[PDB]
Formats: structure tokens, sequence, C-alpha cells
DNA sequence: CGTGCG
DNA sequence: CGTGCG
């Protein structure tokens, strides 16, 4: 991947400035130094899979994500594929309401058992405003059986910690060995992932701020 | 590992 | 409180 592609990835998925994490066999662990270009290349090649601490040190985030998963209890069933489709359904319902609010967002298959819905901002926004917005919008949709949705950021203040992390796309899931790629509104894998990454549109912080004031003051 | 969520 | 999840 070009230097430009790496610079664009590091700009969209920009979280804690001086700590990241990588997936090991027993889970994720913090790497206590800034993310560098070689780390991205190790992610893109499948050698080391990255996870990003969304919460920056001033309790702001530059991106956010819904995490839509099939419950692990349902993976053993012969109708497992019904719950894959149900997870697409939940994703489509979130996507429509997000678009009603003019929150531009993007789909990614996670490499395991669900989808991320990625939301990017032009400059970082206060974590509690976007967590509040995402929870309100999520409460508006109907969940399908066997499907769980989590929101990142999982917290809105660090209180001296790191917060929770999210696996970022264009790598491999270390538990399955499967790539995690962007998909289109039909959930088909996109052929040119880098060019899709360049065309990703960031929402405006001033817009997010207004939308929070409107919903909060109801 | 850090810490949320049942 | 135990311990999955990223
Ligand atoms: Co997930
Ligand atoms: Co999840």
């Amino acid at each position: 991947p070009s230097q430009n592609a790496i610079k664009r990835f590091m700009t969209l998925f920009s979280g804690r400035e001086d700590v990241f994490s990588i997936q090991y066999e027993g889970g994720y662990r913090p790497i206590r130094r800034p993310l560098n270009f070689q780390d991205i290349k190790n992610h893109f090649s499948g050698k080391k899979t990255l996870g990003i601490y969304l919460l920056k040190k001033n309790d702001t985030v530059k991106f956010a994500a819904y995490d839509i998963d099939i419950k692990k209890h349902y993976l053993n069933r012969e109708d497992k594929f019904v719950y894959e489709e149900n997870s697409k359904k939940v994703a489509k319902r979130l996507s429509r309401e997000l678009n009603l609010e003019n929150i531009t967002h993007y789909f990614e298959f996670t490499g395991n058992r669900g989808y991320h819905i990625w939301i990017f901002f032009d400059i970082p926004v206060s974590a509690y405003k976007i967590k509040y917005i995402m929870e309100k919008i999520l409460d508006r949709i109907e969940l399908e059986e066997g499907i769980d949705v989590e929101i990142f950021p999982k917290q809105t203040s660090l209180n001296g910690g790191l917060g929770n992390l999210i696996k970022v796309p264009l790598g491999v899931h270390k538990k399955t060995g499967k790539k995690c790629l962007f998909v289109d509104n039909d959930f088909n894998v996109i052929e040119n992932q880098i060019e899709f990454l360049n065309n990703i549109k960031e929402n405006k912080a001033t817009e997010i701020n207004k939308l929070f004031r409107e919903i909060f003051n109801e």
C-alpha cells in the first residue's frame, strides 16, 4: 500500500496518539508507543492485526462505530445463515436512520461473525456527544433475534486509562484468518478497497454538535 | 490488556 | 462479581 494510502488510513482511524494495540492469541494488548507507518503495513499484510483506542486524551474521538454481531450461541445452528442475514437487516435499519440524520457511514465485514458501521469526523468530537447520538439512533431501530449491537466509543472519559479498542479494517482477523473488508450498500465486497478508502466522506463536527443539541434538548 | 456488561 | 470482547 502506497504512502498516501497509509497516510489516509492513519488519518481516518486516528485514536489515542501514543498507544495502540495488536491482537495476540489470547486477545489484545496495548503497544505503548505511537502508531507508525510500518505498523500499518504489518496490519495490511496480515502479520500483525491492529486495534485502535478510539478515545483520545482529551476525551474526543475522530471516528466511531456500531459493532453488529451474531451471538456466539447461534453460530452452531443449521440456520446460522438466517442470523447472518438478520445482522445485515439490523445494519440496513441503522443505516437508513443514520442517513435520515445525514450521518455518512460505511460498512465493513469484520472477518468473523458480523459488521462494523464506521462513522468518521473531520475533526475530533466530544466522545459523550457522539456516544449519546449513536445510542439514541440505535434505540430507534428494532433488533432481530440473535443479534447484538455495541457502540464504540464504549466510554466517554478516560479517567487515566485507555478505554476500549476496536479492530480496524483491511487486515485479517487473527481468530479466523479472514480479511476484514469494506462492503457496499448491498454488502458485496468492494473490489478496490484503497480507492473506497480515499472516497470515504467525513461528517462535520459542527454538524454533529448541532445534532446533539437538538436531540439532547428534546 | 483494559474494562464493560451480563 | 465473573470474565467476553476489541
Ligand atoms: Co464485533
Ligand atoms: Co462486538
